[PDB]
């Protein structure tokens, strides 16, 4: 059967046909070989344009304010080879084939991910209100939690046409797709995921617990309740995709992704002498972090970096999150609309830690000889950790274990405090849960931690689009298309998750890039081959609706 | 015409009569004069139920893990007398009776908050989307803004009964509200503000923009988009008990109201000797924060303190954020009820921000001669500062400016800025909407700021009720009320602004910490006078309703 993508609905452009077709990406006139284009950030979009931008012929200058690869971090621990905690993106879903084109161009691999209840996973852990359950299998589990599958099956089915989208996405019969697609935008903008939930009659038909449970940990694979406020058409994106199953894990840690992309060399670049890569044509690193973007009195567009240093260049791309527009960037307010700084600026970002071990080995796997049980399991409990995972490399090696995922307001339930403070809360949580297990004993080397919302370079671990959004998002997503923009508008484009349709999602970052690769190349009086057209050349027939005024 | 009050509609006592009626509030056994009841936090809860209790012959032992007033907190600038920037709350509605009770108690002034378009603000300026317009009333604005308000004002009416409301309210007429009111709980517990802003018919024939620009300054008195995630329940409250209009401040700073309660001497106690305040009762401070609660093997509660010393209580009231006790305090968990924890875990907190300046006169109130403006009004933007207020202590002394109030996103988006960033990035925005008025050259003194969201003592500004968390609210307000508690939960008590129905106004604190003290009166066997009846004497009779599972 054909494979669920990430296609669409929004914009259901087969970015990995555009990224595969033997033609490449397109051209631009000889004559601009070797001009410059400004990229503020190198996390995956701002890599992802650079690279592709490069191989058309241009000289991309990639800034980077922090650290090289963005919220695409793996970081190793105290005195290991290869043991790393993701400390940003862990579980990419095999949907995601935009993403996945650079995974497999740089040779990497990738296993399934951990996730409860799959083959990946032995065993699971629900706690809730203080009743704890074990599961090897979903059927081990209370009756209540596949009566909340089944209600959230059939309020998706009833709901959404879940079925028949999935089915078009399948066959990529885009006229289906948008028919149906274009059907729940206005229906449900303004709603919200929670809304979605209570107000189905699978649900509504059950009591509050159901509800309530099916936020704390969903049917026992996930919880949703960090989701509740966001759109429903968020929702919709992520499930009628499968952003939500079949996920791997990077081995060795994703940020090699980021960082082969800088060092990659293609085969074939426009005017570039073989051996170019980006790290080459950059002398090793991008350039600091950027303090200023003005329209110059040349036309050209002055990017000035922290230590006052300013360069002219006929196209700027930034990728950092919507806020640090005006937050970080003195971004002159001219070279965006009103319209276009609202979107940008109403955008909502989403809160989010998680705090790392690692042992000596994955002593979890060890049975019980009492109970039967695993010593330890993925964890999913209403207490403060919300989400433990484990990752198991090898009965060799040391395992990691991420202690708590959260997110929203058990994020923010650890702001303030400190690593050991976050550590030890956690251990005591899971020491509720598992009072037979010494987790402490097998833990070495050093804790990790973070909060995307604390650290100024990232305002949040990812947007998260509300009702009503969905207008803002429109503009943010079409901006690289700038044939009707006043003048004093273009030539900066924008790119990354906050951009895309679907936020916490890598593939989103990836596919506003190469949009944004489009714009760019249009920019620069360029044009896809006539056998591989590219996003900017479909947009205006299968691109987002656009809602009323 | 009969007041409104904050009166229910949830729990319609009136506390104001509870607290005004000759009696007293009750009385306990004389064998009990003289107990301890430990108080954890010094905010306006715990110093109104230390006060209360005082009186009624206990000792309470109020602990402070932080600051005196807690949330009323009232800084002074460098130098000056009487001369605050008020970091907490700052505009109490004189719908909050059981407040004003204490306000009046100490002989405290207020007068009115210069919020736009009332007679204490000379002018307001809208800017939205990079077009400003001046008000010196609601009709000077774009015919949009009534456009707004009567769009609100017929949602209201249509979708919730408001008129009914609000006259049963003034009529204090508990059986009609709590008809309309109970009809009201299911139907709204588990929908957004948003929505039943959108769906609402006066608002669905309006164009996005209307519903937008509401969001961002309402009508232009005010935006709600921080308010629009959470239940519409709550929005109905601060509305209906005009919680929204006829607000105070008070002269000098609010902080005098804790710190007034803290040292004011009662006419008469019951067993102390004339003279006794709290602060004589605690030899001037309170104790110091609370590391931890348990329950002791002589059947009382052990409260023990930063530095280890630990004390033993029949009672003890906590008046910190839900979250502290679990994060701030290792306080037993089976201290309470799993359901209790539920509740206490699942609220969220609302991050705000707030900057201010002095400046050296009022200068905004002089004319521009040439367009007859003020030189700075109330402005209220989509720009980052958000709302900009102006506080004028008279022609002859400082001016206070708070330079950005915000909620949410925006108050996020200064997380980590120190305060300098703060006021730069405040400065500039509103320079782009003055850009003939020059601010700086009038600020002396030094500048102020805080993020409620950083500090480990609150996690935030206040409680915002999500959709579905009716439940959790409806069992913390009621866990006052103990006579079918398992023992071994019995005897710990707690109230503040997120016990309260109405979390982000002050009177909530002061009436569910007045419940707080009828429960822990009862705990020592006293029992209210029966011409004087007190909360928990006609709580299973009025009280909130509950929902089914
Ligand atoms: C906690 C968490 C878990 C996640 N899990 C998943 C997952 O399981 N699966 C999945 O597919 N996706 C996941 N994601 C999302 C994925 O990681 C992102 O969508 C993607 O990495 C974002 O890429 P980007 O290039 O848009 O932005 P970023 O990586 O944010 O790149 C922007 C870069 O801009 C830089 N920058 C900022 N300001 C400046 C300045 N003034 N000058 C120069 N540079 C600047 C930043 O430092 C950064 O490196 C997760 C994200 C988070 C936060
Ligand atoms: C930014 C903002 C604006 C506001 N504006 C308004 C307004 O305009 N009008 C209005 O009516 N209301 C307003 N409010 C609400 C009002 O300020 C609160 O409702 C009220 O002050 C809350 O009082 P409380 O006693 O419940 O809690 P708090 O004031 O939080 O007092 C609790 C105390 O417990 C202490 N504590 C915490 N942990 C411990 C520990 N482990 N041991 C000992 N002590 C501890 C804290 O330090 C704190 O002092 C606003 C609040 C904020 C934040
Ligand atoms: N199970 C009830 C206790 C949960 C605890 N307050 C926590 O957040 O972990
Ligand atoms: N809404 C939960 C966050 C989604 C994120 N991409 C994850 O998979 O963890
Ligand atoms: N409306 C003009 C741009 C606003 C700017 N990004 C700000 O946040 O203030
Ligand atoms: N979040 C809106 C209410 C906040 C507060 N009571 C105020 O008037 O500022």
């Amino acid at each position: 059967k054909k494979p669920i993508t990430i296609f669409g609905p929004d914009f259901p452009f087969a970015f990995d046909d555009w990224l595969e077709h033997p033609a490449g990406l397109g051209s631009i006139p000889a004559a601009r070989h070797g001009e410059e284009v400004a990229i503020v950030g190198a996390g995956i979009a701002g890599l992802v344009a650079a690279y592709e931008l490069m191989k058309l012929g241009l000289k991309p200058v990639v800034y980077e304010a922090s650290k090289m690869g963005g919220r695409l971090r793996s970081q190793a621990f105290n005195g290991t080879d290869g043991i790393i905690a993701e400390l940003g993106g862990m579980r990419f879903p095999v949907s995601s084939t935009a993403f996945y084109h650079y995974v497999d161009k740089l040779g990497l691999e990738t296993k399934p991910f951990p996730n409860p209840l799959t083959p990946a996973s032995r065993s699971t852990v629900i706690d809730l209100e203080g009743q704890t359950y074990y599961a090897e299998k979903a059927a081990d589990l209370p009756a209540l939690f596949q009566e909340v599958t089944d209600a959230w099956a059939d309020a998706l089915e009833s709901g959404a046409r879940f079925g028949d989208i999935q089915q078009a996405i399948r066959d990529r019969d885009v006229p289906r797709l948008k028919e149906l697609w274009n059907t729940l935008v206005p229906l449900w903008d303004d709603r919200t995921f929670y809304d979605f939930v209570a107000t189905s009659k699978a649900f509504a038909k059950l009591s509050f617990q159901h509800r309530e449970v099916f936020g704390q940990v969903g049917f026992g694979t996930g919880g949703w309740d960090s989701d509740f406020p966001n759109s429903m058409l968020e929702i919709f994106r992520v499930v009628m995709t499968n952003c939500d199953d079949h996920q791997h894990l990077v081995v060795g840690g994703v940020e090699q992704v980021p960082q082969g992309i800088w060092r990659h060399v293609p085969e074939r670049c426009a005017h570039w002498p073989e051996g170019t890569s980006l790290s080459s044509l950059h002398g090793g690193a991008p350039r600091t972090g950027v303090k200023r973007i003005a329209r110059a009195s040349d036309g050209r567009l002055a990017v000035t970096d922290n230590w006052g240093d300013c360069r002219h260049y006929a196209a700027v791309l930034t990728t950092c999150q919507s806020w640090l527009l005006t937050t970080q960037i003195d971004c002159e307010e001219s070279l965006f609309s009103q319209k276009m700084w609202m979107a940008l600026d109403r955008t909502r970002y989403m809160q989010s830690s998680k705090t790392f071990v690692m042992v000596d080995r994955p002593f979890w796997k060890d049975k019980d000889p009492e109970t039967g049980r695993d010593l330890m399991s993925m964890t999913l409990t209403d207490r403060l950790t919300r989400g433990t995972y484990l990752f198991d490399n090898g009965d060799d090696k040391p395992g990691v274990i991420c202690l708590s995922y959260a997110w929203m307001s058990d994020a923010l339930k650890m702001l303030p405090h400190p690593v050991e403070k976050r550590v030890q809360l956690a251990l005591d949580a899971l020491k509720k849960i598992y009072p037979k297990t010494d987790i402490a004993g097998h833990i070495i080397g050093d804790p990790i931690t973070i909060s995307w919302e604390a650290d100024p370079h990232f305002l949040g671990a990812f947007k998260g689009a509300l009702p009503g959004h969905y207008r803002y998002n429109q503009r943010m997503y079409a901006h690289f298309m700038q044939a009707q923009m006043p003048v004093e508008q273009r030539g900066i484009f924008i790119a990354g998750d906050d951009v895309s349709w679907t936020p916490a999602w890598v593939e989103g970052a990836v596919q506003t890039s190469l949009n944004a690769v489009w714009g760019i190349m249009n920019h620069f009086g360029g044009k896809t081959h006539a056998d591989n057209p590219g996003p900017g050349d479909v947009f205006d027939e299968i691109g987002q609706i656009a809602l009323a005024d």
